[PDB]
């Protein structure tokens, strides 16, 4: 019956600690993913019915790939992946379930992928905080990026290093 306490204890800690502004938690795929790449997330709390997945969009001129988080509505528009109101530039090639992805790479990130639900009070908080994805950090971190963002590695060209 860990599921009952899994949501009440793990999840509650997420908001309770944040109640101290300890800066050891995050909400949302983008945020939760960022800290999970940072291995700064002690325990990852995600939901089964997550309406967010990892997709790979192309560019109008090509030679450039974009990765964004979409919902059934947006994902449904795979061919265009654009908007008839703005005419963005998106072209879906592949689509990987973020939940499944978080449950298959929880070791690489060192995070603990725990799948919760809005059934409990705490489970109701995550939905309010964001709605599907939240992360618990191992310890107080300053994150990496610009001056306000934190560090100074926001512009890491190391991404191209992988390709080489």
């Amino acid at each position: 019956n860990v599921k009952f306490i899994q949501e009440k204890k793990l999840i509650g800690r997420y908001f309770d600690e944040i109640s101290q502004d300890t800066g050891k938690y995050c909400f949302g795929v983008e945020d939760t993913l960022k800290a999970l790449e940072m291995g700064a997330v002690e325990i990852l709390i995600v939901y089964e019915n997550l309406d967010i997945m990892r997709y790979v969009l192309h560019c109008q001129g090509t030679e450039e790939e974009k990765i964004l988080y979409l919902t059934p509505e947006q994902e449904k528009d795979k061919s265009h992946f654009t908007d008839k109101e703005t005419g963005q530039e998106h072209e879906l090639i592949e689509s990987m379930p973020l939940l499944e992805w978080f449950a298959n790479n929880y070791k690489k990130f060192g995070a603990t992928l725990e799948i919760v639900t809005d059934k409990s009070q705490e489970g109701s908080q995550f939905v309010k905080g964001f709605g599907g994805i939240g992360g618990i950090l191992r310890y107080r971190v300053d994150f990496q990026g610009m001056e306000y963002q934190g560090g100074d590695d926001e512009f890491f060209d190391l991404d191209d290093y992988l390709e080489h």
